[PDB]
């Protein structure tokens, strides 16, 4: 079981774009409130900067990343959520979109 966004990149900040239902079932939140925000909402006291920290460097080099973080849901509970960033470029080399795939390890 797993859910997948979309991030542009082409803004700065890459915002989601695309979020699957089951990322909104998942999280707890509407797509009034996923869209157009950095995925980093979902990411509280317990988060672990140095794997934060994987990621921003990643997307910044433009790499593909897998990391495990601790996440929170709409309403305050944790979740462990098994994230892999992918790099999508066009012919010319640059990084157009990011793409997620989450999935909920709590097991
Ligand atoms: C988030 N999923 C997610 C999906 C994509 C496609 C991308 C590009 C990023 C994420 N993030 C992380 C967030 O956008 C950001 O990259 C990181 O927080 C690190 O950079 P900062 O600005 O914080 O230093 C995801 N973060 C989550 O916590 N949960 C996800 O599902």
């Amino acid at each position: 079981r797993h859910t997948f966004v979309v991030a542009d990149a082409t803004l700065p900040d890459c915002p989601l774009v695309y979020a699957s239902e089951g990322f909104y079932a998942m999280t707890g939140y509407g797509p009034d409130e996923v869209l157009g925000h950095n995925c980093r909402f979902l990411q509280g006291e317990g988060t672990d900067p140095k794997e934060v920290q994987k990621i921003r460097d990643a997307i910044k080099k433009g790499e593909a990343c897998s990391v495990r973080l601790l996440n929170y849901r709409k309403d305050g509970t944790p979740f462990w959520n098994l994230l892999t960033v992918t790099p999508i470029k066009t012919p010319d080399g640059r990084v157009s979109k990011f793409v997620g795939v989450q999935v909920d390890v709590t097991s």
